[PDB]
């Protein structure tokens, strides 16, 4: 039963019985230290990185043993623990064992009361003292005298020792053994704090430990890093090489060997000081409590309030889970734990600090934004991590901007630019690894509560590195010019708007120019702006005026220019989904939204990167102001993590992948109005562009999205529409039921996809009058799909007469698009038909 | 393989086994219900004998040697016995998508089987 008080001020001096978090190895040592006396130099070593909590082990060892020392068989004395950082740096620590070692003699002889007895070892104490301070020189002296000779050779006491001159430890060994008789006691303890702190000056109390503290009535328990110690020997063997030899043969053949030789020597001086049997390893927070399957060796509670009861103390690793879940808007599962795992396996002072700035905070501010308070909990604690790895450290501008740059700054020593946007702990390095989970919180608090803040960082956060990991990555310092040219080309850290960023993500994917020429790339395609011969059919250069209303819009929203030698022009998905990033930033005046549509339309010059070789429009903008209104009310209430955002984006860049591909070969001649799957045309590849990123958004919100703990997709192969809708069509069926089975609306347990599908800017992409999969059969699916839609969102898409139009094999169209099926794609040859 | 042999959580983790995994070139490159079923015994006889299982750092390494040479051989026998007609055919002097596969797997199930 162990419990942790937060509020309590948590410190090694400061930390009573009944929190000790190493309560087995306590005891564990204890025994072990007794035994060895009860049973040549007895040295015990508690192993364990910085912040582990070596000196409140020591701290409680010592109130353990002297507890009852003379109330068993075996008593051992204990001098307070010497802290060889906190001494003077040049106070040999002989001096400061015999200084600690004569208070306690001291104190002993004031409570004797026979004063023959009391005269008779006071007269010896003083004679050893006063000996030790004779040959004291032995140690802080430069040169040898000629007159310290006479020293060596005086017999002049009753000693007598073993071997003869003026042997400082052997002065020392009976020094002990006088203290010994004095203070009754078979053995004396003396323990060392650990030399982390400043570790140049631990080499004295390695020195010390093996030359004058072999005697057996003294036990030495040291603490501290074998990898810290390692470092501190190896450094000290290498002075003992002549300056000559080494500046002399300094080839690495005779170089690697002498190095063989200093790791060799290093080896066995750990091992002649701290023996393998007598090591213990401090258990870091992980292997005491276990995980969840795994039996808990012990049982760590946390007092996360004032006033708390024992009883009410909630576990450490729900404690952690509290923090974890909230703080980083994620649901109980994999990677809700993934972080609870790395968290525990911190060093103790830094996971016990994030706790106590998290939940001390947290109480205060009800006296929420609970992503906040880990935001600023995990700053602070990973804040050497954070200046280490180069990210944005001021605080006055933490934002989207100051965000996106740091997840691209993250991948980039992270070198996972195919999974780095997940910001998971999974960094080799644990600079990278500590911001990880500090990212992660970074991304669930500017992103929660609003929805364009979701998007930006869904397209200049985490896909920006995916239009790094392709068509940006064959041309690889000149990497880290190429990550220069790239970030200041795109803006990243500074755009002025997510439709700005569209456009440049427009002309990467065209300035790298692909195979067999066609025009048909990720998720955009170009269009023609000149009109020549050789056009058969119906298809005819691009012209935005034949489209009306939202359908003009969605297209004027979409369509982005880049200036080159030639103005290419390109239709887009990402300035689709920048376009609504921009919208729902504003506010519901109909001003503001008029402005969105107008933002890059006719006023921007994308020039290509450097490297490079060379009225009813007011019905459309009451729309877009009534899902406005949608919005202000729905996003108040999204969590989205960098999970979330992260995988929503795998899923929205595989699609377009797919769609890319399996659409540059169908566009035949008679692809216009286009009905059989083997036919496609601009219609069909934005059709699913756009049905790409509402599949991506809808899959994975119940998968991830931390409002709705339960799965409504249920179990089955997640299979994504790539020229066909039974796949988007399977999903978004079933999981309608189950939501009327648990008595929930769509908008209270998947704000983001409800929102997506309601906005009238992509619902002309939804069903284009080219794109339509109307086969014999599975006309019926998309009957259904436009059903299910029309349900959703709660108004009907498509009237009865506008749906039978696209079906059946004139009429004017106000909400979807029209002349898209007849452009012309640049770089397509329309000679072969569909066979 | 996973722990509690739970019915829900083994068609849980068996749908991710199955669900199509997309992933990019690496930077230094050029260019069923009673299918559930019959995997629960599996499992059941998993969690009461892998508890005896004993794989030494040798048997490890000395299995891959095993299947890694086998598929080098598959990989290059196989490489030329894709001829025009009837490669799935009656004999072994021609080769189909079928049985590359086959001799992988097998390979596996081989290096395995001899080298433990
Ligand atoms: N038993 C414990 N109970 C409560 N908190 C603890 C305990 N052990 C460690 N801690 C926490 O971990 C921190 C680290 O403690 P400690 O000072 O012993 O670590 P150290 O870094 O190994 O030592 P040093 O201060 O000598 O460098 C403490 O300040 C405290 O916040």
């Amino acid at each position: 039963k162990i419990i942790i008080n937060l509020f309590a001020p948590n410190l090694p001096g400061s930390t009573k019985e009944d929190d000790l978090i190493q309560k087995s190895l306590r005891d564990q040592l204890v025994e072990s230290i007794r035994n060895s006396i009860a049973y040549g130099r007895n040295v015990f070593f508690v192993d364990g990185t910085r912040g582990a909590g070596k000196t409140t082990f020591i701290n409680s060892v010592v109130k353990s043993l002297n507890s009852d020392q003379d109330d068993v068989k075996v008593n051992i004395k204990c001098l307070p623990t010497i802290d060889p950082t906190k001494l003077p740096r040049h106070e040999p620590i002989l001096v400061t064992v015999t200084a600690r070692l004569n208070k306690m003699v001291s104190d002993k002889l004031k409570g004797y009361w026979a004063s023959n007895d009391y005269r008779k070892q006071k007269e010896q104490w003083q004679n050893h003292l006063a000996q030790l301070q004779r040959g004291l020189h032995l140690l802080t002296d430069k040169e040898y005298k000629p007159e310290y000779f006479s020293d060596a050779l005086k017999l002049d006491a009753q000693l007598d020792y073993s071997i003869g001159g003026q042997d400082l430890s052997e002065i020392f060994e009976e020094l002990v053994k006088r203290a010994c008789e004095i203070l009754d006691c078979k053995a004396i303890l003396i323990t060392f704090d650990d030399i982390d702190t400043q570790f140049d000056a631990g080499w004295d109390v390695l020195e010390s430990i093996r030359k004058f503290f072999n005697s057996r009535k003294l036990v030495v328990v040291a603490t501290g890093d074998l990898r810290l110690y390692s470092q501190l020997i190896r450094g000290k063997q290498y002075e003992n090489y002549s300056k000559t030899l080494l500046e002399q043969e300094k080839e690495s053949v005779r170089l690697a060997e002498r190095g063989y030789m200093v790791e060799h020597l290093e080896q066995q001086y750990l091992l002649k000081l701290f023996p393998v049997q007598k090591r213990i390893q401090l258990k870091t927070m992980l292997q005491l409590v276990g995980e969840k399957g795994k039996a808990g060796k012990e049982e760590i509670k946390v007092k996360t309030e004032p006033g708390m009861q024992d009883i009410d103390a909630i576990d450490v690793r729900q404690a952690i889970g509290d923090a974890v879940r909230e703080g980083l808007n994620l649901r109980e599962g994999s990677d809700a734990d993934m972080y609870v795992n790395e968290l525990l396996k911190q060093p103790v002072r830094l996971l016990m600090q994030v706790l106590q700035d998290f939940y001390t905070k947290k109480y205060h501010a009800t006296s929420l934004s609970v992503p906040n308070l880990l935001r600023n909990a995990l700053y602070g604690s990973m804040l050497s991590s954070i200046y280490r790895a180069g990210l944005n450290y001021e605080q006055h501008r933490f934002g989207m901007d100051s965000l996106c740059k740091d997840i691209f700054t993250y991948v980039k020593q992270d070198r996972d630019f195919n999974t780095g946007f997940y910001l998971r702990p999974q960094s080799e390095s644990e600079a990278l690894r500590n911001c990880s989970i500090y990212l992660a919180s970074q991304v669930s608090e500017n992103c929660q509560g609003s929805l364009s803040k979701f998007l930006q960082m869904l397209l200049v956060g985490c896909g920006s590195v995916s239009i790094f990991n392709q068509f940006v990555t064959e041309l690889a310092e000149k990497f880290e010019q190429l990550i220069s040219e790239y970030v200041a080309y795109m803006s990243v850290g500074r755009i002025e708007s997510a439709s700005h960023w569209a456009n440049r993500c427009c002309a990467v994917v065209a300035n790298s120019p692909n195979d067999e020429k066609i025009g048909v790339f990720l998720g955009m395609v170009q269009l023609n702006r000149k009109s020549r011969q050789h056009m058969p059919g119906g298809y005819k250069k691009f012209n935005i005026d034949t489209e009306n209303g939202l359908a003009k819009a969605a297209m004027a929203s979409s369509l982005s220019t880049v200036a080159s030698n030639n103005l290419m022009d390109f239709c887009s998905v990402f300035n689709l989904i920048g376009a609504i990033a921009d919208i729902s930033a504003c506010r519901c005046e109909r001003s503001a939204i008029t402005n969105a549509f107008n933002k890059v339309i006719a006023q921007t010059t994308c020039i290509v990167p450097p490297w490079s070789e060379a009225t009813e429009f007011s019905d459309a903008i009451t729309k877009v102001e009534q899902w406005l209104k949608n919005v202000n009310e729905i996003e108040i209430g999204i969590r989205p993590s960098a999970l979330l955002i992260g995988k929503v984006w795998s899923r929205f860049y595989f699609n377009l992948n797919n769609v890319a591909d399996q659409h540059k070969t169908r566009l035949y001649r008679n692809a216009e109005h286009g009905r059989m799957a083997s036919q496609s045309n601009a219609a069909k590849i934005m059709r699913f562009n756009v049905l790409a990123f509402l599949h991506a958004v809808l899959v994975e919100e119940s998968l991830y999205h931390s409002v709705s703990d339960r799965e409504y997709i249920g179990e089955g192969l997640r299979l994504n529409p790539v020229t066909s809708v039974d796949e988007f069509e399977k999903k978004i069926k079933i999981i309608g039921e189950k939501l009327k089975a648990d008595n929930k609306t769509w908008k209270n347990t998947h704000p983001l996809f409800f929102l997506l599908i309601s906005c009238p800017i992509l619902h002309p992409f939804i069903f284009p009058v080219g794109g339509i999969n109307c086969s014999v059969k599975a006309l019926n699916k998309e009957t259904s799909f436009n059903k299910l839609i029309d349900e959703i969102v709660g108004d009907k898409l498509l009237s009865d007469e506008e749906w039978d139009y696209l079906t059946k094999n004139q009429q004017i169209f106000q909400n979807t698009i029209t002349s898209l099926n007849s452009s012309t794609i640049v770089g397509a040859s329309y000679d072969k038909d569909t066979p």
